[PDB]
């Protein structure tokens, strides 16, 4: 895909944010969900609002043409979006707008028609009542998964954005559910928690990366995508975070060869909650939520600007990911010693689209348990 250096350039840009914040908090997110989100709200906007978006989701508008962010974000969909699907991701993005809002229709169009995303008209005259449509359509879109996502409207709010993502994977090569134990997770170099740990003997694409002073493993989900978790050396946390480049990452996947390793992966259950207002705001994307908006894409004759604007991504990594029996399959395991690999401190991790290469999460795992 054409737009995927950008994607991972804004997956990056977002991450250091919300690190150098702070480093004692799970961090997960999807830069793919957000982005298109955005692409899509630009559509509505002209001008220093429509340009502040992209340039904000790192596309250089001098270089890029629009047709092809467009073109790009809208191959990205139908691929996530496939009717066979095994990769089973929960996405949406819901747009609830002040009803008797004169709305424009072609931006209605392109909102459900190219990005097969939804809008909706509220009273916002009533706001706890839009607050519990805004997180019925949520829970209803999560069959139940995210709950209560916003938590606040502005009184003066006439224009929301909620966008959500669910993901729990089916490893290709799955964990066996009698192996799974509880583990030390040293959250610092003194400290321990105990949390439920994978483990398995087999063959991975796994390698100890000088660059980035850390083990780098890839998985394969059923479906069309790749985590790949890196695992800092002592000491080295911020300098991987430091080092991360698209250029490194797509190495990584192009590498096919396997080797032994016993690995040790938490189970886990994790969620990033975001106001993307204030995110966002740190990559210089403020017009649109501001009174100065040129929103006049949505609607021509009434002022407008975007109130709220949230992001909640929630995660599952478990053993197999499904209660299915799997196809069966044997790696062959050579008669010499593993290196013993632990996912047990502080480590970062992607999720790859296969088709796009596009970033479809990014996180950091600090505490399991958390």
């Amino acid at each position: 895909n054409k737009i995927t250096p950008n994607l991972a350039e804004f997956a990056f840009s977002l991450y250091r944010q919300l690190a150098h914040q702070s480093n004692s908090t799970n961090i997960f997110f999807s830069p793919v969900s957000i982005a298109t989100a955005f692409a899509m709200l630009s559509l509505g906007t002209k001008a220093d609002t429509h340009d502040e978006i992209l340039e904000g989701l790192n596309f250089n508008l001098t270089e890029i043409p629009e047709a092809q962010i467009h073109e790009g974000f809208q191959e990205l969909l139908r691929t996530l979006n496939q009717p066979d699907s095994q990769l089973q991701l929960t996405t949406g993005n819901g747009l609830f707008l002040s009803e008797g809002l004169k709305l424009v229709d072609k931006f209605l169009e392109d909102v459900k028609k190219l990005y097969h995303s939804e809008a909706f008209t509220v009273n916002f005259g009533d706001t706890e009542e839009a607050k519990k449509q805004i997180n019925d359509y949520v829970e209803k879109g999560t069959q139940g998964k995210i709950v209560d996502l916003v938590k606040e409207l502005d009184r003066d709010t006439v224009f929301a954005l909620v966008n959500y993502i669910f993901f729990k994977g089916k490893w290709e090569r799955p964990f066996e559910v009698k192996d799974t134990e509880e583990e030390d997770f040293h959250v610092d170099q003194v400290t321990t928690v105990k949390v439920p740990m994978m483990k398995r003997l087999g063959m991975f694409n796994i390698q100890h990366c000088k660059k980035l002073s850390s083990w780098v493993l890839l998985m394969k989900y059923l479906g069309n995508a790749t985590a790949i978790f890196f695992l800092p050396d002592e000491g080295k946390l911020q300098h991987l975070e430091n080092e991360l480049t698209h250029d490194i990452i797509t190495k990584f996947l192009e590498n096919e060869d396997r080797r032994s390793a016993s690995l040790h992966l938490p189970k886990l259950s994790i969620t990033g909650t975001y106001d993307l207002k204030s995110v966002l705001g740190q990559l210089g994307i403020t017009k649109v939520f501001s009174n100065g908006a040129d929103l006049s894409g949505v609607t021509e004759e009434a002022p407008l600007k975007l109130s709220k604007a949230v992001h909640k991504a929630v995660l599952t990594i478990d053993e197999k990911g499904t209660e299915a029996a799997g196809a069966m399959f044997l790696e062959a395991i050579p008669m010499s010693i593993p290196p013993e690999v632990k996912f047990n401190k502080p480590f970062v991790f992607l999720m790859i689209e296969q088709n796009t290469k596009s970033p479809l999460f990014m996180g950091k795992v600090v505490n399991p348990t958390q």
